[PDB]
């Protein structure tokens, strides 16, 4: 349909890889890199600056400050999983709640068949069927970060008009223990 047919005229496909450096010690990351799983306990690894220390969360190995850019997520039959964009400059020690005016944004799935966006407050989506693969869809100039259900082409939410002005990282968090992994589709 036309989501295949137009994404790319529009939107320079990234290729993201995740970064192992920033990742929370509870998760896994690939050794393609494009797949994150959550261990029982953390992992022995360094407390190095650029690591999530308190949220689940791992971001791309390259950021964004220009441009028009998307992604494909494949999220399966995963009960929990959440994935956006954040700026660069996010507080990645100690909590801070995942929102927009804190630098997140970001929607996605919890227990199971509750799709919420992370808004303050969170806002609860109602969507008609449950995706199996996302896509995400910046533009930087706009202010628009969009989520689609990629098989379908179907809108599940935009964040309209923000002013950015930091670097733009796409960014995953899993906080449950479940066979399928949260896994990124190559450019
Ligand atoms: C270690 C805490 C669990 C965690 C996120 C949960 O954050 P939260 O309670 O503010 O809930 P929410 O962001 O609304 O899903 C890790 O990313």
């Amino acid at each position: 349909g036309a989501y295949n047919e137009w994404k790319k005229a529009l939107f320079k496909p990234a290729d993201v890889i995740l970064d192992p450096k920033t990742a929370n010690p509870i998760l896994l990351v690939s050794e393609d890199q494009r797949s994150v799983q959550r261990a029982k306990e953390p992992q022995d690894l360094p407390d190095n600056p650029e690591r999530f220390n308190w949220h689940y969360c791992v971001l791309g190995c390259e950021s964004f400050i220009s441009g028009r850019h998307y992604w494909e997520v494949e999220v399966g039959d995963r009960k929990e999983w959440h994935i956006g964009v954040c700026s660069k400059n996010v507080q990645r020690k100690g909590w801070v709640k995942m929102t927009p005016e804190n630098g997140f944004w970001t929607m996605g799935l919890t227990d199971g068949n509750k799709y919420r966006t992370l808004t303050e407050p969170r806002t609860n989506l109602k969507l008609p069927k449950p995706p199996k693969k996302v896509g995400v869809f910046l533009d930087y100039e706009t202010g628009d970060i969009s989520f689609y259900n990629a098989v379908d082409g179907s809108h599940i939410h935009t964040f309209l008009d923000v002013s950015f002005s930091e670097a733009l990282y796409p960014v995953f968090r899993i906080l449950t223990l479940e066979p399928t992994a949260l896994t990124i589709c190559p450019a």
